[PDB]
């Protein structure tokens, strides 16, 4: 979601990470996301909406190349949070790839679930939901991906700023949409850029 350097990344590939962010985001935003504890997820009170950044997908990048299924140190990506995934087919289209991956880290609530309390607790760390948290983090507002073609995979890396998944902290304000926010995105229930 543009401006950024020919650096083997589609547009595309960035247009459906950031359109599938949002779009999730909004989802449990509004109380529409099936919860695998029971229910749905809360409704979030200042659910805000993310936007492209190459700075971060440079750094994402970084980890991608390198092609090891391997979350990078934090030291390589500071101030950033990070999920990984890969597919078996190494050639597979990278809007294909960006989108298989932003399903597969938000199927964590419908698969393991999560609850009513958003607090990021060793507990709630343990049901290894730390890569859809990290899609709905509150705020966290921008994104940056890359997806490469490795030998033994389609090794694709997104990165986050702010990082979110701090210990000890929520993953959104739970309350209904826009109610926390300047300016809402009154049909997404996000907060506007
Ligand atoms: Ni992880």
């Amino acid at each position: 979601k543009a401006g950024c350097p020919d650096n083997g990344m589609s547009e595309e590939a960035r247009q459906k990470f950031l359109e599938m962010h949002n779009s999730l985001r909004s989802s449990v935003a509004l109380g529409q996301a099936k919860d695998g504890a029971g229910g749905n997820a809360p409704k979030a009170a200042k659910m805000k909406t993310m936007a492209y950044d190459c700075e971060v997908e440079k750094t994402a990048m970084n980890n991608a190349k390198q092609c090891v299924f391997k979350h990078s140190q934090p030291n390589q990506r500071k101030g950033l949070g990070e999920n990984i995934f890969m597919s078996s087919d190494s050639g597979m289209d990278k809007a294909k790839a960006a989108e298989q991956a932003s399903k597969a880290w938000f199927g964590e609530l419908a698969e393991k679930g999560v609850g009513q309390n958003l607090k990021l607790t060793g507990g709630l760390f343990s049901r290894g939901v730390g890569h859809y948290t990290q899609m709905v983090w509150q705020e966290t507002v921008k994104l940056g991906c890359y997806v490469e073609a490795c030998s033994n995979m389609c090794y694709v890396v997104c990165q986050y700023g702010p990082a979110g998944n701090m210990m000890g902290k929520d993953i959104y304000e739970k309350g209904e949409p826009c109610s926390k926010c300047e300016n809402c995105d009154k049909e997404k229930g996000l907060c506007s850029a």
